[PDB]
């Protein structure tokens, strides 16, 4: 009754045989029109990039070239397959319109069958791990497509994991159909059409490696079974998280630890889909380095991709070293940055999982770095209150050569801070009138910062808020159990003030 | 010596003259190689969809089609201008490797150059206001590009407005170099040369309207001045939020709010580049519609593009009813959702706006929205230890004809839940004994909900969390000063639960 | 039921407790869980009012300490005739708790006070 994933594959492919004999039906790359009717035809025809300073960098003398497959509809290199499974359903007839679609996946096919079911009106429900990042929940919310999340430690067969409430949920749902993407054909398939002609064709066939992240397992079969069907000499490797046990032989996978911070590759069960037979090689890969080279790839060469490309590419500058002058390497990037933007993105999230340690990010800094503010000339004699009208704060901001005063009202609650030149040009501009008060022009957000913060702080700061308002608190008491507290301002930074500093420092 | 924006055009352009006469260098749509060197080839050449399900909702009857331009290498439409300028200073001997690029601009241009600095190597500092969104300075960071952020209230030829700090840091700053888009004549020519030679070859010439949001003026200028060079037919309809003055005539801006949550269109000043004698109509939006019609193309088209584009699009369906059967119209769309992820795309922030009220939100939710979660048939007659041993919870869950059961301590603290199935599976594989603790496999987190709460909430809170636990809580008191509280949990639900309540209550 | 009280708490304390939370009834259950019983704010406030009872004194005077355990899975009707016997019912749940499955360990953890007067009113906001 129950389709398992781990079962093993019933085909009988093998090198040599024409397709002619093909059970499957096969379809070349469709030359786009003029204008596509719909965005689901924005899929394939994605650009081959040549890497510059990755491979450099440690020392790789082959021509690194990556297919940049976030480019898709879909923002993945899973929208490919969910697009070849939905034709095939309806070309079987197995699906009609109006049905329900249920996926267990690791979201990225989720989100192309989100935007197929959009395009083509389906009942699409996502079944998920719990672990993935809310950004591929928000965007499935956007596309209308019902969310089931699933525990990350549940073992692939146990009746609450992904695949187990996927299949459930078919089971009591009607006219509900799974698109199993562990076991459909058609998932390689797509790449076998698609992906592998594209490489020949813009390769212009000639090409000595493949590095490929391995999640359902299609991206590197097909493309490795139509490789060494056509250009049997490339190098097929492998790519596994650590935690895994996708890569062999066995003894690669034995580690402590069963969850990884790495998202869409890598499984506690071997796929259907997935044929080992045609791969060369297989990597074991960690969370840190990963990460490190996505955001080394999007600081040093702008491929805006995520954590499974710098998994990719962290395997490939190991792999490659053999290659020399005049031959060409591949790696497959799955998807775009956008799923992970508060994820590894986000230097906070690098920190607090400790992929990240300060004295990585602090090497690497200016000398001013790490200076105290302390070391500015700052200062802010004065302050004015919020109501005080608007011609009055230009003749007292004349009176004592100051273009720039806090506000603060008589309870010492700071309001924000006003600017001669900016309430002169309201002024010319008709927005205000000198009697009016000045909370039509007054910048009424800043930060509050500290003395014995440093200048990096202040930078880091300075990147949401324009002004930065150096303060002390002092708390003053009466009977030692009757408490007061206040705060006592001492001048207005700015990154001009910053960058001035640093100029008269180097100076 | 200061360069404002504000100054008039100094151009002399007029219909039907020439392009020889022209004195900037014009380039026509270059062929792509069969491998690009470097990603910022993958500029131009976007396609052009048909929109099929938001034109017939409103009554549209003419073929409504969409330059999905959030394809771009920086998913936007400002990598176009963006290339163009650094190629064109480039080419004036302006700018070397390792000059310093100062643009105050609203993050998409700032994206653009920043990734194009990261390919070619320069100090890339940009300026923006304070309201845009945090996604946009992640993006930049990530490239290795400076951020400055500066007032959304403040004039723009104030002190500290962006243009004004840009123009100051380059004033300060050595070898640097300010390619403001809002005066140089490569913003508007990028697209005269691309945009329009690519929409005229995509459509076979013929269309009878365009409609283009705008900022800097570009985007619509040198479009509208390539189409009334070649198709005069063409009714070019511009867009402008609410609070911006750049639409024409007069009255129409008459506003009493100047902020509005829209970004990268509107401006308190008339840009130099802009040309607005090529603008047959103007239109104003608004932040509710904006947002309104973007999630609509995102939940109806497949369409991941942002607050403008749904701006354009509600700009298009009021202004192209004239048209019939027969004629074409256009719609830019600058850039893609991953600028607005927790932005609008968002349903907490479109509520904490206003811009979305919780009738509208209900009013589309089945039936069953409203019921409280009292409704279910949940229970939870057992609790066990987490120090307890794997074989005794499996053994005493058999005992009571269980299959789950919480987790909890001697104290009441509720550690999670633990499932025989999955139980089974980690005994079968061998990764646990039934003499270890549940630890290593109890799901050691869960979502806590209360009675009260509707299933509404349980489905929302289900997106995130496969379990919830539905619990009360009780406080006791030993003589009224002296508290105490304890929490005691009723039942498991999950999804799986929540539509098997809905089918029961359905048949 | 959001709170309990103990029984061997003072008369006065069960007073200002029930209006700082802004209920006038609670029920009464002790430290190793044993429920005692329930009390009202009213009869309480007449009893001191009548002199029976002083708020330094404590509320076994008043409390009602007698009621009848029901659970969810019960219908209307089963409440309606339990009730014909007691005024108060208590609706409860149990969980078992165990150290090493041999050895057990038993709670009970009460909801809401129902009587006639909330069935009935009840039955009469689902009709209009
Ligand atoms: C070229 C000649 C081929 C032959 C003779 C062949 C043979 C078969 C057959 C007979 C089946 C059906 C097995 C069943 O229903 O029990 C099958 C399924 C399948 N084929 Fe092929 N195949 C060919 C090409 C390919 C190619 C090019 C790919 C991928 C690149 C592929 C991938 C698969 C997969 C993944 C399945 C599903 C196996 C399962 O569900 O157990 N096949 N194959
Ligand atoms: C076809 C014949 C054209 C002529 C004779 C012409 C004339 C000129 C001249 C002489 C300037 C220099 C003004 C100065 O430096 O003070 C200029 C600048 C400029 N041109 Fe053109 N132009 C032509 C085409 C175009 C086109 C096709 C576009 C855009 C689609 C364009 C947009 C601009 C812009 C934005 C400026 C900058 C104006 C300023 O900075 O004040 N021009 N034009």
């Amino acid at each position: 009754l129950w389709i398992r994933p781990d079962a093993p594959s019933r085909c009988t492919w093998q090198l040599g045989r024409p397709a002619s004999e093909s059970p499957h039906h096969h379809t070349a790359p469709a030359k786009s029109p003029k204008i596509l009717p719909d965005i689901l035809k924005k899929i394939g025809d994605t650009p081959m990039v040549r890497i510059n300073k990755i491979g450099k960098k440690f020392g790789l003398k082959c021509e690194l070239l990556a297919k940049c497959e976030f480019f898709n509809a879909g923002g993945s290199v899973k929208d490919r397959i969910s697009l070849r499974m939905i034709e095939d359903a309806e070309r079987d007839g197995t699906l009609k319109p109006g049905d329900t679609i249920i996926e267990p996946t690791s979201g990225n096919t989720g989100i192309g069958l989100a935007l197929a079911a959009a395009v083509r009106g389906y009942r699409c429900i996502i079944v998920m791990p719990e672990k993935m990042s809310s950004e591929k929940v928000d965007v499935l919310r956007a596309l209308g497509a019902e969310i089931v999340r699933t525990p990350t430690n549940a073992r692939f067969d146990s009746p609450e994991s992904h695949v187990g409430v996927a299949w459930r949920l078919k089971n009591e749902i009607p006219n509900s159909h799974i698109l199993d993407q562990y076991r459909n054909a058609s998932n390689p398939l797509a790449h076998y059409d698609t992906t592998a002609d594209e490489i020949l064709q813009q390769c212009d066939g000639k090409l000595d490696m493949l590095v490929a992240s391995v999640g359902t397992g299609g991206t590197i079969t097909g493309i490795a079974r139509k490789l060494k069907e056509k250009c049997p000499g490339c190098r097929i490797i492998g790519v596994d998280p650590e935690g895994s046990i996708l890569a062999e032989p066995e003894e690669l996978n034995q580690t402590e630890q069963t969850t990884y911070e790495v998202e869409g590759i890598g499984y506690d069960f071997i796929p259907t889909v997935l044929d080992r037979t045609v791969v060369d090689k297989w990597f074991k890969s960690n969370d840190e380095e990963a990460f490190t080279f996505a955001r080394m790839l999007i600081a040093q060469e702008g491929l805006l991709c995520g954590g499974s490309a710098g998994s990719t590419v962290a395997v490939a500058v190991k792999a490659a070293q053999e290659l020399q002058e005049g031959q060409r390497c591949v790696v497959i990037l799955p998807d775009s940055v956008r799923n992970y933007m508060t994820k590894f993105l986000s230097d906070r999230w690098m920190l607090q999982k400790g992929f990240l340690k300060e004295e990585d990010l602090t090497e690497k800094k200016p000398w001013w770095w790490h200076l105290r503010v302390q070391e500015l000339g700052l200062s802010a004699p004065l302050t004015v209150l919020p109501t005080i009208t608007c011609g009055h704060t230009i003749e007292i901001l004349r009176e004592k050569g100051f273009d720039q005063a806090p506000v603060v009202d008589e309870a010492g609650v700071i309001l924000g801070m006003v600017t001669l030149g900016n309430m002169l040009s309201s002024l010319l501009a008709g927005k205000v009138q000198p009697s009016d008060q000045v909370g039509k022009v007054i910048y009424k957000q800043f930060k509050q910062i500290r003395l014995t913060d440093t200048l990096g702080r202040l930078s880091h700061i300075l990147e949401m808020d324009h002004f930065a308002l150096v303060v002390h608190e002092q708390i003053q008491y009466h009977s030692t159990g009757k408490s007061s507290q206040r705060q006592m301002v001492f001048g207005v930074v700015t990154a001009i003030d910053l960058l001035n500093f640093v100029a008269a420092q180097e100076r």
